[PDB]
């Protein structure tokens, strides 16, 4: 009747142990849309210098997103795609600079709400999929004295559940990169909740798969009964790094959040 | 066939990573594959203005070959700069190498000192366009220049033919490094018994970018390896724009020298 | 008399030396000593331009007391700057600590950002002669400024009364330092659940040319210490100056902390 | 007659593991006599920020008595003062700066000769006290591919052997600053045998004490047997430190040598 397309800034966040490098297929895909797009990397994650035992609180871990919003002009806007448990990411994000947020993408993504503790939905993962494998966990004591459990994720964790279906390229590319991580789950509990007027208040949709083979479909479905999302994609096949395996797909949703949002 | 460990060492800057498409397909083929980061380089926790001199920098090298088990032999191949790498490797551990294979890589001697191709091919391809530096002064008082190579170089003159999803990745995990030159002048020569007793396969292509074909060429004529193999087309990564072919000689290399 | 184990902490560009005279006289009443160094102090491998804040550079103290066996105790000596040091360490493992003693140091409080005492403390003894000072960017982007303290502060304010086999034992392994004062400055305040519930004894002598009379006066008056003891003569250095004197009072908290 | 005093520039020059603080009470004892004097810190060793791993020789090892000496100004000459191993220091630089050196002084030293090896009084030492304690070795491979042997002084041995008779804080001291160290024997073994024009034309004072507990009387008595020194002065009492428990004595010996060779 009239129809609309949108060309949109598209901030894209890893999740812990990752990097920046995880988009480095649906960053050129996106920008071959003509969009402009940021991959960040957050403190002690790809090749951030930090260490993850000098971090201590995942709003600390989250400091690069938020130096970037600081940052941007006056009238931008930005979606801010966050895989993973990049959802928390976003949540913190969003309590700090709605203004600058046009809406949230979660991708297979962990989608925090503000009824209930920010580590509320870690809780929920951890008790859908308990057995991290062959991760190894560490711990630290951070600067108040909460002790902190930091991972290496395993390799057949990684080829099974994460890469399930990514190329031996890819996942070569993530043994080759993945770096320590931490959920900083108790500090999270002892976190205030995300707010209503800021995080309550940003535009949400939601990709996710269900041949994701860490964040199963009875955790991701309870997530979307949970805290309804303003739209929900489901894309077929693919498995949890759908940034890698459905690059394309992927990127013609993102392409639907802009012209709905900007 | 024969099966081989292959040490696969990246070029200062980049790290194990670059790899990631060459050890897939060697390990399709049966053969064991390590790739290191180099101080400093991929997501070594070291910044590099810890480093002091390119022997500290090849330590996750050094230290590699010193845990080998004994009997053990591997094939390292090295790209662009890291050619200094096998030859300071090669002269420490000569036993525990089977042949030392170049990918467009300096190609070091014994006869002029460590940096004599770094100022070559600093005089074959002298402007790094966008392309800057940085110095600091390293432990004993040396003045050290560190480079963060820029995006256009990386776009048309290194990852010149490369995916897009490459040259992106590339930028999103490249890291700033240093060629310690002034500090390779003042380096002890290469030794004969060490690294000039070592096999030496050079591989390359004409369609290079940054190390020259003139370049390449005046090195095979200045120490000639045991074998050349020119690759065509491609670009100046290879192992990413001609991964099978790659492989496929490494193949012959572990054929020839076990 | 209860015996304790107590961490004896040096000051930024000193190391666990300093203490080489305290430690064997609280062993002497059958004490048990540990004398750290903290990151690039004393013979620490590491660099200054390395360490990135002072919570970094307070390792080697966090490192030992998150290993400390589950139920001991200890008692933290800290002198000069290390005052910072326990305040840190103590905000991490307040359990592990029976009492926190400042020997001639800044005595941070919980009110005021961490750098407070520091500010204080320049201001109150703002030329420190003839100190060099360096700068370098720390890894996020920080300048932090570094020094090398001047011989003849070192010999007319810091060890102003100490023998000259010491004031020459001084000069033979001091390292730079760093106050990273800016860094302390957008630190988060030290906690009363931490630091903020510790018993503090503080130890001085109003002979004591760099920390003077009046700066230690305001910092007992900003944040009254548990116990003040104050010891007649000396000079900054009251561990080497009056070594027996101090190990009197650090028996008296042993008592009394257990 | 004619009765002649000097003042001199000594050169102290500390022993493998330990490093310049082991002067630090004969170095102000000799600057009360007005003598000038210089201690230097030899790679990786005292507060040298290299580390052994990183040296490949004794001679790589003496840099920073070399540059001094390097240093020194037209005319001006030094009396070289080392400890226990710094006599092969003392045989190094002399093959460099003869000119520049007036007398080398072994103090409870080893005492290098022209006629065998570089590691021949090395394993005289190690025939004489073979057994090293609680001291721990480590290995690691040097620029041509020599495995070099490095240790750790046992405490005992500090104690007992090198510091029997010094003072509890002079003891606690050394254990605080120590670091590793090496003889890098073999690589000597492999060098040119120290020059009769340099090495072999300096002055020689050999200073020791029969109570030394690690450079036993039978190993000293066969090195000054294998090689007169020009002059040889025995303390009484004290231990192989005897910069420490002897110092004063030690520094009225060094005024008769810069009294005879300035």
């Amino acid at each position: 009747p009239i129809s609309k397309m949108v060309t949109a800034h598209f901030v894209l966040i890893h999740t812990i142990c990752h990097g920046a490098w995880i988009w480095h297929k649906l960053k050129p895909a996106l920008e071959r849309a003509g969009h402009k797009v940021t991959a960040l990397d957050m403190a002690a994650s790809g090749i951030d210098p930090r260490q993850i035992e000098q971090i201590n609180s995942f709003d600390e871990y989250s400091e690069p997103l938020l130096t970037f919003l600081e940052k941007l002009p006056q009238g931008e806007k930005v979606i801010i795609v966050g895989e993973s448990c990049a959802g928390l990411n976003i949540a913190i994000a969003a309590d700090r600079y709605v203004d600058k947020i046009a809406a949230g993408v979660f991708h297979n993504s962990l989608l925090p709400d503000t009824v209930h503790s920010p580590s509320y939905t870690v809780e929920k993962l951890l008790e859908s999929f308990p057995d991290w494998r062959d991760t190894e966990y560490f711990t630290f004591t951070n600067i108040t004295g909460e002790t902190i459990t930091t991972m290496k994720l395993g390799f057949v964790l990684l080829r099974e559940n994460l890469f399930t279906k990514c190329t031996d390229g890819e996942y070569e590319l993530a043994k080759m990169v993945m770096r320590k991580g931490s959920l900083f789950q108790n500090v999270l509990a002892q976190r205030p909740k995300f707010t209503e007027k800021g995080y309550g208040s940003i535009k949400k949709v939601y990709i996710w798969t269900d041949q994701d083979k860490i964040f199963l479909p009875d955790f991701q479905r309870w997530q979307i009964a949970n805290y309804k999302p303003d739209k929900v994609y489901q894309v077929q096949g693919g498995d949890h790094k759908l940034q890698l395996t459905k690059t394309e797909e992927v990127a013609h949703i993102l392409q639907e959040v802009a012209d709905a949002y900007a």
